[PDB]
């Protein structure tokens, strides 16, 4: 395939608000592209031998962005805070990409700049 | 639509280099998102019977990012320089969205890091 898919809600939103706590998580532009890439990769790992997704954050950010290490950590933390990416394990760690659909009971995506 | 599409080359590249002039256009993340959005919007305008895609740059930038006026001007310039967007008129200006494939004879996409 010659295209990645960018989730409609994510593209059109600049933040997510926790429905239980009110916490506000800004959504950065890089995060949206990183999510699109990881979703595709997760699906490719599944298709090609049904492997769990273990691509390193470093490799992921090298493909999608050109940012400082400190920034990369912030962007990765947006993803994990929202639950779009779930890191499971420590010794045999892997990454699970979750749909936006699956976290809406917890996170309400909005665009505070639209009147 | 449930999702917007972004060309593989665009997502995986951090710069475009003009094959004839050497000019380099770094590909900001916002640029990629704005392009994906505008490509779909252009398609929807045409699907609903319109010849022209007339959404304003201000509305476009409001939906896709949260950046200051000067940055929006520069991001729009990244797009017009590449020829991915062609702008016609002053106020109420319509925008023609071209494919990445239509510009590769002029611009080479790369990821120096990758």
């Amino acid at each position: 395939s010659k295209f990645y898919q960018i989730n409609t809600t994510l593209l059109e939103s600049n933040e997510a608000v926790n429905k239980q706590t009110g916490e506000v998580v800004p959504l950065s532009p890089e995060t949206k592209l990183v999510y699109a890439y990881m979703l595709n990769q997760y699906r490719m790992y599944r298709k090609y031998g049904n492997r769990r997704y273990t691509e390193s954050w470093d490799k992921i950010f090298t493909v999608c962005c050109d940012v400082a290490a400190q920034k990369q950590k912030r962007l990765a933390k947006e993803l994990t805070t929202l639950g779009l990416i779930e890191v499971i394990g420590n010794k045999n760690a892997y990454k699970v990409v979750h749909s936006v659909e699956s976290i809406i009971e917890t996170w309400e995506f909005t665009n505070s700049k639209l009147n």
